[PDB]
């Protein structure tokens, strides 16, 4: 039960569909598009009209985790939906209702992902947990790829999968064939992993390992 | 007069492959268009996404950086190091313009200023010397493929007449069809999308819009 979606955050960005579908060809379960409007995060990295193009060269089978990291998250489901988003992670931290959001996502028809920064107590997430499809642990501060993976994020992924047997759980930053061991023992089953897979000049086997360091824990 | 094809319609998944063709088409410049989702409704790509670029199309090409984003200070540094060669912020966007020309400048790039159809061009007065480009949006920014507005002529021809130095860009629904009514006006840089973007032969339209604009500039 154990999926990476690599993050192409870091790849090369100006050939975003031949980064995607070589990601596909490696073996990744999703690919998990990280969507940055310099505002919920110092950063800037694109929106639906890229996923529009994305969706356009890949076709529908592949799975798109849209990891929202906007300040009106309200704003963009619509947007991502007709684009041809299938889940859409929002943080949080970037809404007054959480409630209202998953119900609007859910009439669009797409899946519903819930992130939490690393500052946020994954108690915060609890009162939402059954309503989604998926939780997301941040190991890193949101913003940038290639930071150090924090382990003291453990405890919240721990956590949810005791209080949330069948709920799926994302960690995100700094994951990588070392770090992902703390991860799956935690009991995450979706693995982002960015820099580790993206600069890699075998991304299958990294893809490989990654599952099957997983799968162990999740037997 | 210099045409800078915009590609905000183009294949966004492959952004590298699009710029190419048209700087091997002779574009004189590339308009990249930057939206933060805040200061307009929609989300394009910030400068990660340039530094791919430039990467990719290497050291010469000229980069004229349209920032519509609602905090053009943030920005700076990071465009410059990615390799931007002129940052275009919206006057209706900056908390302080004499600060933020000064930054940009500090940080080897050429100052652009913009304005939005209901500013009127009188708000550009106090700056036009401090400048190195104008540009009269002719559309309402957000979206490329709206209707040209012909009504903002009257403000490229007062800041051509009141500024002869000022190198004046338009922007929004520029193509063959009206190119000839921007240059009659004034402009001399020419932002087009559509028009260039979808050709078989984008050299002979940019030489179109080229031309037309030049001869009308001869009178
Ligand atoms: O959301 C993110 C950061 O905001 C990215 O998904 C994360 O950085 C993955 O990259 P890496 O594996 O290189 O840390
Ligand atoms: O800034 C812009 C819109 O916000 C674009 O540069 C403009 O839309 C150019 O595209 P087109 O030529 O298709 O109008
Ligand atoms: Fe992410
Ligand atoms: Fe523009």
């Amino acid at each position: 039960g154990c999926k990476i979606g690599p993050s192409i955050l870091n790849s090369d960005l100006a050939n975003l569909g031949a980064e995607c579908l070589r990601m596909l060809d490696s073996g990744a379960d999703y690919l998990h598009l990280d969507v940055m409007d310099g505002h919920f995060v110092p950063n800037i990295t694109f929106g639906h009209p890229v996923v529009e193009s994305l969706r356009k060269q890949l076709g529908q089978d592949p799975f798109f985790d849209m990891h929202m990291m906007v300040s009106k998250p309200e704003q963009w489901v619509k947007p991502m939906a007709v684009a041809g988003a299938n889940q859409y992670t929002f943080h949080l931290e970037a809404t007054e209702n959480p409630g209202a959001l998953i119900k609007d996502i859910r009439e669009n028809g797409m899946k519903v992902g819930l992130a939490i920064k690393p500052g946020t107590s994954v108690e915060y997430l609890a009162p939402w947990a059954n309503q989604i499809d998926m939780a997301l642990v941040m190991t890193v501060e949101p913003g940038f790829g290639g930071q150090k993976f924090m382990e003291d994020m453990m405890p919240k992924v721990h956590w949810l999968r005791t209080q949330f047997p069948s709920l799926d759980i994302e960690v995100d930053g700094g994951v990588g064939p070392d770090t992902v061991h703390k991860c799956a023992e935690a009991g995450a089953n979706m693995i982002v992993s960015g820099s580790a897979i993206m600069r890699s000049e075998d991304p299958r086997s990294v893809i490989n390992l990654l599952r099957n360091v997983c799968s162990e824990a999740a037997q």
